[PDB]
DNA sequence: AGCCGAGC
DNA sequence: TGCAGCTCGGCT
DNA sequence: AGCCGAGC
DNA sequence: TGCGCTCGGCT
C-alpha cells in the first residue's frame, strides 16, 4: 500500500510493505522542522523513516465532537499514513500486521509548546488506541543543516522512548487533557507553583507518560498561565509588556509599520515566539472600536479592524502603522522606570516584571486570557470614574462601586448582582410598521447580528424587510414589519425579541499579584484596593528616588558653579597643569567626585563632570546661566521634599485627565 | 469564490452591470466598502492577483489552465470565438462592461494593458462597443463616480497596432524603437522643460511609462552593476553599518524606510537573498553575508529558508569595493525631501562584470556571466600602466569545469566526468547553473529507468555530494560505457552547455541604455570613469584635509595663547569674545566653511573644546594632532589618483585572499 | 520548455 | 500577499 | 456549538 | 506561517 493525496508526506520507502513495523513515522513541528529531518536522513534513511509535518497544536480528541474529529484533516492524514483504524485493538502481533509504520517519532522544538504538541499526540494515541502504547509505539527525537546530519548520525543518543508503566500513566494523561479534570489541573498547578516558590527560597532512555506529564508538560501548562493571564499591577501579559517596553525605548515621533515594530520588539525585548502572534498582539493593543480598548496605548494608523467584524477585518501588518498614544507615558511615567525590576534574557536587559501605571489599567481595557486550569476575564471600566475613586481613596474616603463601562457604547449596562450584568443595545418604535436599532450590546458585531438575527427573522418569518445605515463606528438598522407582528414583538420585550440583551458574568477575575502569585479576585473593588496600596507605596519610592537624584544633581551643579566662579576670579588655574596635579589639587580644595555618579553607584575621584565642560562655560552669559540652573535645582529638590506621595499622584492624575480630555475630543471631531 | 457578484448580474439588467476587476484583494475591499449598499445591485467586484497571462501568443494549454482568466470568463459570461457584433450576441453576457481598478502607478498600468490585451485578442468586437473602462484614484470616490470613471475608446486601426506593439511576442524590435524614441525625447525635455481614452493614447502615453520604468529597474548600471532596488539595499546597509547580523525581513523593512523603496517586500527580500548567495554559479563576490540557509547549488537557491528566519550583514569586502570616502563624490537622489540612494556607487573594479549582472525589461534584456575578480584587478593594474587589458573569459568562483571560447560572446561550459573502470564513471562537476537535484531528476533518473521515449543507459548511480560539491558514481555495462565514450562522455551525460552573451545591455554613467559588444568595452568605459573619480577623490581629500589642518592650527593657537595668558575668555561676553577672536585673526570654522563652499564668524570649534584642553597632556596631544594632520595633507598631496587606486586594489586583494581562505577552511 | 529576477 | 487548523476555561 | 487571544 | 503571471534572450 502507498499513499496518494498527502503532498507534505515523505513516505518511508519500506512503509506499508513487509518491513512496515520496522518503519518510523517522524511527525515534526512545522514544515521547517520537516526539512531538517529530511536533510539529516539523507538518501539512506529514506528507507525506514517517513516524515510528515504538523501545523502546530493538534485537535484534543478526548472529548471533541464526532464531527470535529471526522473533519480534522491532520488527524485523518496521520491515520491514513500509519494505517490506523478507529475501534481496533492492537494487542496481538497479528493485529499489528495492518499498520504501515511500527512507531511514531515526535520531533518538536525542545520548548514548552513543543511539549504541548507531544502531549496532544500522546493524548490522541492514548484515547483511541491505548493498546498501542503498550507496544512502545511512541518515541521522540530531542534536539539542543550540518547539525541536523550529525543529530541523525548519532540518532540513538537523541532518541527517547515513551513507556507505559501502569494506571498512573492513564491518570496523568487524563489529568492533562480531559475537559472533566479542570479542578484537578488547578490543584496540580497550585502545588507546582508553591513547590517551585519553596525551592526558590533556597536551591533514562525510557520516559514514562506519568513523568512526561508531571515533569515536562506541566512546564508548558505553567508557562501558558504566565503568558496568558494578566498582571494585576499593569494589566499586561509579558508579550504586551515587551511591546510597550520596546515602544518606550524606541520613542518614535512618527508612525511605524507594525511588522517593523514587531521585528524591533523581537530584537529589543527577547520575544521568542512566532511573528504572527506578536503582530496580532500589536494590532489588539491599538484597537479602538466600541467593545475593544477604553484607552488604546498604541495608535491604529490604518485599518486595524472595526465593530462591523469585531476587528477581524484588520488590514495586514505590512500595510498598517502605529505609534504610542500621547496618553501612554502619562499613564506609565518615565521617572517610574527607575523603580522597576528589569528582567534579563541572557545578558540582555529586557522588559520589567511589571510597569506601575498611575491607574489600574487592568480595569481599563478588559484584561482577558485563557491559560491551563484558570482563565481571566474582566470587563472594561471608565477611566475618569477610576481616577475619581483613586482621588477619593487618597482623601481617605470610600471608593464608590463601579459598573463596567465601554467607551462610546450608547447602550445600557445594569448590575443584576455581584459580577452579573445585563448589557442592552438600543431599539425604538418609529411608527406602527417600523422599529429602528441604533446600538448593539457590547461585543455583538454588526455583521454577525445581521446574519444571525435579522436574516433569520426575514427568512416563521417575523419581519418584512430591513435596511442598513451603519457607519464604520455606529450601528443603524431600520426594520419593517406588519402592525400585528410589531404589536406582538412589542408585547413581548422588543429587546428580547431582537436579541439586544446579553448577560455579562465575571466570576473568574484571576490575575498575577505583585509578587507573581496567581490569585482569584472576588470584586473589582478588591483589585482597586490592592492596586492602590502598591501604587501609593511606589509614589513613596518615587519621592525618595527623586530627592536623592535631584540632590546629587544639585551637589553636582554646586561644584560646577564653584569651579567656574573660582576660575573666572583667578582663585584656581588649570592651564598647563598635569592631570595628576589637577586631580590632587581639586581633591585638596574639597571638590567632590561626580555626585550623581556616586549616588547611582550607591543604589579614584572623578572630576570629568567639571573638566568636560566647554570653554564657553567661562563666558559671561554661561556663568550667569550656570548659576540660575544651580539655584533652580536647589529649589526643585526643596519643593519636592515638601510634597507628599499623594500630591505627586494627584499631579499625574490631573496631567493625565487633561490630555485624555484633549485626545477624546479630537477623536469625536475626527 | 473571491467573487462578489452583482445582484442583477445574469438577469435582464445584465448589460447595465459593471464588473470591477481590482488589483489584489485589498483593493477589492475598498471597492466593496465604497460600493454598498446601493452599489451592490449593478456592480460586481473581483480581484486579480497581479500581472495577468499575456494570451496573445500563449499556448492553448496555458490559456485553458489559467484559473484567473477562466474565472473572469465565467463571471462575465464570455465565450471563445463568439463574435459580439449585434445586439442578439450581447444578450449572453452577465455584465455589460468591465471596470479596471488598479494602482495609479506603472505596474497598475501594466495590468490595465494586459486586460485590454486579453479582450482585444479574443473579442475585438467587444472593444468597438466600449466594453472596457477604468476607475482612477473611498466611499467618497464612488459618490464622485463619474469624475473618476474613464472609458476606453476604440478609434481605428492605429488602436490595433498599438496594443499589438505592446503585447505581441513578434514586436520586440518595434518596442526597442518605440522605447528608443521615448528615451531620446524625454532626454530632450530633461534639458529644456516638462472622459475618453483611445487605446493608442493609453499605450503611447501611459503603458510606455511602465515599459520604460521596467527597464530602469530590471537593467543594471555599468558603473556599479546594481539595479535601483539592489542599490537601495547596499545604501541602507552602509547607513545602518551593522556590526552584528540582522534578520533579512527586518533589514528589508529598514530598506523600505531609509531608502524610499515603494514595492512589495517579497521582491525586496528575494533581492536581499540574491545579494548574499555564494554557491557555485551565483555571486563571485557576495556583498552580503548569508548567515543561515540562503540556498545551495542543490536547488539553485530555491531551497533558501524564509527571510523571517535568516540573517545577513555586509561582507568585509563591501566597503573595500565601495570606499566610504567616495560617498562624498556621489549624487544622492531625493524621494519627497528624503535623501535616499545615489544614482550609482563607483566601486574600485567593475562589479557589473564580477557577479554577472542580468535582467529582463521591455524591449531589451541584459545578461553578463561572472568574471574573475583577480583577473579584473590585474587588467585594471595593466591599464593604469598604460597597457592594453588582456581578453577575459567568463570565470565562476569554485567552478571546477572548463569554459572555452567557441566564437565571439559564445562559450562551451563543461563539467567533469572521468572513466574509473570499465563499469564505472564518476561525475565531479556539473556545468555552471546546472543544479544537482535537477541534474539527478532530468538526466540520471531517466538514464537509469528509461522513459517512454528513451532507453536506459546506466545500471546504477550513487550520490556523494556535500553542500557545495558534486559527486555521482555511475555504473554501466562495458558495452554501454564503450558506446557513451564513442559518442562523447560529456555530450551523453549532458555536461556541456552553451553560454551566449549577445545581449550585454546596460545603462551607462549618463543613464543611457547601451549595448556593449565586448566585456573589454565595458571594462574600458568603467576604467575612464573610475580613474577620473580618483581624481575627484584627491581634490576632495586635499580640500577636506586642508580645512582640518587649518582647523587644528587655530585650535592649537588658541590653546597656546590661553595657557600663556596672551588671551583670556574668563567672564567676557559672547559678543566681546567673538569680536576679539576676529581681531586676533582667528579663522571662522574652516571645515564648515569648506563644506559650505562645496555647493557670522563661527568659533564654536574652539570654544566647544573642554576645559581638559587646557591641561598639560592635552596641550601636547593637540600639538601632535595638528602636526600629524599637516603631514597627512602632504602625504596625500604626494599621491596620484593612480596611487590611491593602487592602495585600494591592494587592500582589497589582501582581504579577498583572507576571506576566500577562511571560506575553504569552513 | 523553461530559466533568469524584480515586479504585481 | 490574505489566509486561518488547533489549545486552553468560562460562559452562553 | 463558538467567542475571547497568545500561542503552535 | 508558507505559499501564477511579465518581459527578452537563449537553451
Ligand atoms: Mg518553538
Ligand atoms: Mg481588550
Ligand atoms: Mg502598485
Ligand atoms: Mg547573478
Ligand atoms: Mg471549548
Ligand atoms: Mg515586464
Ligand atoms: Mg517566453
Amino acid at each position: 500500500s502507498k499513499i496518494k493525496g498527502i503532498p507534505k508526506l515523505d513516505d518511508a520507502n519500506d512503509a506499508g510493505g513487509k518491513h512496515s513495523l520496522e518503519c518510523t513515522l517522524i511527525l515534526t513541528e512545522g514544515d521547517s522542522a520537516k526539512s531538517l529531518a529530511v536533510s539529516g536522513l539523507g538518501v539512506i534513511g529514506r528507507d525506514r523513516y517517513g516524515v510528515f509535518p504538523l501545523r502546530g497544536k493538534i485537535l484534543n480528541v478526548r472529548e471533541a465532537s464526532h464531527k470535529q474529529i471526522m473533519e480534522n484533516a491532520e488527524i485523518n492524514n496521520i491515520i491514513k499514513i500509519v494505517g490506523l483504524q478507529y475501534k481496533k485493538s492492537y494487542d496481538d502481533a497479528e493485529s499489528l500486521k495492518t499498520l504501515r509504520y511500527g512507531k511514531i517519532m515526535i520531533m518538536t522544538d525542545q520548548d514548552q509548546d513543543g511539549s504541548h504538541i507531544k502531549g496532544l499526540l500522546i493524548n490522541f494515541i492514548h484515547h483511541n488506541w491505548p493498546s498501542l502504547l503498550k507496544h512502545g509505539f511512541l518515541e521522540e527525537f530531542i534536539t539542543p543543516a550540518k547539525e541536523a546530519k550529525e543529530y541523525f548520525a548519532d540518532m540513538e543518543r537523541h532518541r527517547i522512548l515513551f513507556r507505559y508503566a501502569g494506571p498512573e500513566d492513564d491518570a496523568a494523561i487524563t489529568l492533562a487533557f480531559s475537559k472533566k479534570k479542570i479542578d484537578d489541573r488547578k490543584e496540580w498547578l497550585t502545588n507546582f507553583m508553591e513547590d517551585r516558590r519553596q525551592r526558590r527560597l533556597h536551591g533514562t532512555k525510557h520516559l514514562t507518560y506519568n513523568d512526561f506529564i508531571n515533569k515536562e508538560l506541566i512546564l508548558f501548562s505553567n508557562s501558558d498561565n504566565e503568558r496568558s493571564i494578566p498582571s494585576l499591577v499593569d494589566g499586561f501579559k509579558p508579550g504586551q509588556r515587551k511591546v510597550l517596553f520596546t515602544c518606550f525605548k524606541r520613542n518614535d515621533k512618527r508612525e511605524v509599520k507594525v511588522a517593523q515594530l514587531a521585528g524591533s520588539v523581537a530584537e529589543m525585548s527577547a520575544y521568542h515566539h512566532g511573528e504572527q502572534a506578536l503582530m496580532m498582539t500589536i494590532v489588539n493593543l491599538a484597537q479602538n472600536f466600541v467593545g475593544s480598548n477604553n484607552i488604546n496605548l498604541l495608535q491604529p494608523i490604518g485599518q486595524f479592524g472595526t465593530r462591523l467584524h469585531g476587528g477581524k477585518d484588520a488590514a495586514s501588518p505590512r500595510y498598517i502603522f502605529t505609534m504610542l498614544s500621547t496618553l501612554a507615558r502619562l499613564l506609565f511615567p518615565a521617572v517610574d522606570d527607575n523603580l522597576l525590576k528589569f528582567l534579563y534574557d541572557d545578558n540582555q536587559r529586557v522588559e520589567p516584571e511589571w510597569y506601575i501605571p498611575i491607574i489600574p489599567m487592568v480595569l481599563i481595557n478588559g484584561a482577558e486570557g485563557i491559560g491551563t486550569g484558570w482563565a481571566c476575564k474582566l470587563p472594561n471600566y471608565d477611566a475618569r470614574e477610576i481616577v475619581n475613586n483613586v482621588r477619593r481613596m487618597l482623601d481617605g474616603l470610600d471608593p464608590h462601586p463601579m459598573l463596567p463601562n465601554y467607551k462610546n457604547f450608547k447602550g445600557t449596562i445594569q448590575e443584576l448582582g455581584q459580577n452579573q450584568y445585563a448589557v442592552s443595545g438600543e431599539i425604538f418604535v418609529v411608527d406602527r410598521n417600523t422599529v429602528e436599532i441604533t446600538e448593539l450590546p457590547v461585543r455583538t458585531w454588526t455583521q454577525v447580528y445581521k446574519e444571525q438575527v435579522l436574516e433569520p427573522m426575514l427568512n416563521p418569518a417575523l419581519i418584512s424587510d430591513y435596511k442598513e445605515y451603519h457607519t464604520d463606528t455606529t450601528v443603524k438598522f431600520v426594520v419593517k414589519m406588519t402592525e400585528e407582528k410589531l404589536a406582538q414583538a412589542e408585547a413581548a420585550g422588543l429587546h428580547k425579541v431582537f436579541k439586544l440583551q446579553t448577560t455579562l458574568t465575571c466570576n473568574s477575575m484571576v490575575l498575577f499579584d505583585h509578587m507573581g502569585c496567581l490569585k482569584k479576585y472576588e470584586t473589582v473593588q478588591d483589585i482597586l484596593k490592592e492596586f492602590f496600596d502598591l501604587r501609593l507605596s511606589y509614589y513613596g519610592l518615587r519621592k525618595e528616588w527623586l530627592v536623592g537624584m535631584l540632590g546629587a544633581e544639585s551637589t553636582k551643579l554646586n561644584n560646577q558653579a564653584r569651579f567656574i566662579l573660582e576660575k573666572i576670579q583667578g582663585k584656581i588655574t588649570i592651564e598647563n597643569r598635569s592631570k595628576k596635579d589637577l586631580i590632587q589639587m581639586l581633591v585638596q580644595r574639597g571638590y567632590e567626585s561626580d555626585p550623581v555618579k556616586a549616588w547611582k553607584e550607591a543604589q579614584g575621584p572623578d572630576f570629568n563632570y567639571i573638566l568636560n565642560m566647554s570653554l564657553w562655560s567661562l563666558t559671561k552669559e554661561k556663568v550667569e546661566e550656570l548659576i540660575k540652573q544651580r539655584d533652580a535645582k536647589g529649589r526643585e529638590v526643596n519643593d519636592l521634599k515638601r510634597k507628599s506621595p499623594s500630591d505627586l499622584w494627584k499631579e499625574d492624575l490631573a496631567a493625565f485627565v487633561e490630555e485624555l480630555d484633549k485626545v477624546e475630543s479630537q477623536e469625536r471631531e475626527d
